[PDB]
């Protein structure tokens, strides 16, 4: 049976993580996203000057192409990418996908053109969203899972150290205690979950959907919900030029913990403050708003605080405090 | 119980079938498509010059506004549109969704600023495959099932002549003999079937699958089968000007069959001659090349002969000549 763990590492500030990613002989960094299903890289395709800074896939070189075949994908942020598809050998921690969809971009928004630190990224949602046309295709796990051990995978990411994702087996030193698994409403191809109640600081208040997503930096909740988490932040104000609210760096931030299946998780007020607000000499705060979608965004900042293991079997989601 | 009857038209050559529906109390002429999932209209969302002559989705006036929601399709032609979501309320035929999911265009690639028949598309394949972002919409059809006589809907495309869209109920009158049905795979959103075998001309080959596609105006093929049924039409040629196998316009076209559950469905000779190939004086045929895709694509041209019922409870698909 299969198993690997891949190290991620974050980038500045925790903006996202990166972990290396062997397609076809050729090694990329990639940003493991569980929040959507599609596998693209910046590939030969794109413009010259677009490929420059980045690792970039040859298809031509052995990916088998198919023919009529192509993707296009639109994030929460707004931006996108598009292409066509081939299939190829695809390692990821010592696990091989032969025959894995590899979405090459043509085109890719500005957002990419400027972030050097990824050569794309890897999903891990379920393939029901994979966005390739005329029919969609599974995504790494989907592709690898019959022959892990156990058909999961579990992440811990970590403030400015290297993490992990473990792929078909559960490292029990990563977290303390036992984990507390709830169940998956995976209908909109999401790894989405509920939380009974929550506590921001000293207010408490009824319970909300959510879903587990590496690919985004924060926490993103009800705008009723940060309003009554910054209310307890001395000074906090909000400020568009840093993209929400900030706060005196030396601020003493309030925890916030989501009660899941009689589990407390908490995220301490630490890891709150995700860091210099490049805006004055502000922090800018882990919390921000969901823009009304109706849902949580339980993103890396909540995401530091635990060891998470993503169960395909359930489907479930288990947790416990990282160690 | 619900039901009522929408009439489409098609345009110069048949090439594409519109029908009225009014959104909001504004009518809009848009493609019935049953190979997509989207309603998606040209909107005072877009620039004036591509507004010009079109009728356009207001959504100040009527609708609601699903803030955060985003949409964004590419067609198998590469074409493609993008913007955001209201609800809103959507007649056809008589027949309203309330709440109904509206995506009003922002932005449009050329093949749509270019063709001034249509204000945008509503489809009609299964609710998985709909593009909305981040929590996907369910079709007009889904979206009134429950409330029609029976969930269904039924198609007669005709040459050159009004044709109907009925939804709720099966005219009888619009076919001859009795219905064959088939079961439907809808694993990849499309209204997909089996056939058992198919004739073309003095040849006959092995079964494939394919979709029955109302968006789509040719009768899309596998390569070989393309090259056994124009081996048969003298003086045949592929023409790029014309996007396929043109031939002269006075040629007498084999007729081309599949056998679908033990129902014979025969499209006559006359029907494959598409129309003039605008290139010279040759016309163009009804049947081309799916480009390697896998799967057959079942568009205008094959359906212009059949009545075809479209019923969500199997799923299935019922077949009978056109009367
Ligand atoms: C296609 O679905 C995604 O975008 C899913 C779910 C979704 C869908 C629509 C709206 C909101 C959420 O997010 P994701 O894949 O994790 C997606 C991954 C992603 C892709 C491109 C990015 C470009 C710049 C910055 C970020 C990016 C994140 C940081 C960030 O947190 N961005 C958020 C927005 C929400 C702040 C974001 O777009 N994240
Ligand atoms: C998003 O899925 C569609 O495009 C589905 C299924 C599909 C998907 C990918 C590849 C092939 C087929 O096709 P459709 O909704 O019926 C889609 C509807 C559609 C949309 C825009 C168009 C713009 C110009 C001309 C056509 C259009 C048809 C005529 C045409 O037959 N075009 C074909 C290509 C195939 C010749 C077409 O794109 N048709
Ligand atoms: C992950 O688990 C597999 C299966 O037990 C091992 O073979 C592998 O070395 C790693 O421990
Ligand atoms: C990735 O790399 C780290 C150290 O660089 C290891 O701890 C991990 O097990 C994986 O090999
Ligand atoms: C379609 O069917 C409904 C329900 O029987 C009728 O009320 C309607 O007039 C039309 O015949
Ligand atoms: C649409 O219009 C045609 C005639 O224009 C009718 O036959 C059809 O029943 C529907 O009313």
């Amino acid at each position: 049976a299969a198993s690997g763990v891949a190290t991620n590492t974050p980038t500045a500030n925790d903006e996202e993580y990166i972990t290396p990613v062997t397609i076809g002989g050729t090694t990329l960094n990639l940003n493991f996203d569980t929040g959507s299903a599609d596998l693209w890289v910046f590939s030969t395709e794109l413009p010259a000057s677009q490929q420059s800074g980045h690792s970039v896939y040859n298809p031509s070189a052995t990916g088998k192409e198919l023919s009529g075949y192509t993707w296009s994908i639109s994030y929460g942020d707004g931006s996108s990418a598009s292409g066509n598809v081939f299939t190829d050998s695809v390692t990821v921690g010592g696990v091989t996908a032969h025959g894995q969809a590899v979405q090459a971009a043509q085109q890719i928004s500005a957002q990419f053109q400027q972030d050097t630190n990824n050569d794309g990224l890897l999903g891990l949602a379920f393939s029901s969203i994979n966005t390739v046309q005329p029919q969609s295709q599974t995504t790494f796990f989907d592709t690898v899972k019959s022959s892990l051990a156990q058909p999961l995978f579990a992440v811990a990411l970590k403030h400015q150290q290297p993490g992990v994702y473990d792929f078909g087996f559960i490292d029990s030193s990563k977290y303390t205690g036992s984990l507390t698994y709830t169940g998956v409403d995976n209908s909109q191809g999401f790894w989405s979950f509920n939380v009974d109640s929550y506590t921001a600081g000293s207010q408490s208040g009824d319970g909300f959907s959510g879903i587990a997503d590496t690919g985004t930096t924060l926490l993103l909740l009800d705008d009723s919900v940060v309003s009554q988490y910054y209310s307890q932040v001395s000074g906090a104000q909000q400020d568009s030029n840093a993209g929400g609210y900030v706060f005196d760096c030396s601020t003493n931030l309030p925890d916030f913990s989501v009660s899941i299946s009689g589990y407390t998780a908490t995220v301490p007020g630490s890891l709150i403050n995700y860091g210099p607000s490049g805006d004055g000499s502000t922090c800018l705060g882990g919390i921000q708003s969901n823009s009304g979608i109706g849902f949580s965004i339980f993103g890396d900042i909540f995401l530091k605080s635990q060891y998470v293991v993503f169960d395909s079997d359930g489907p479930q989601l288990g947790f416990a405090p990282q160690a």
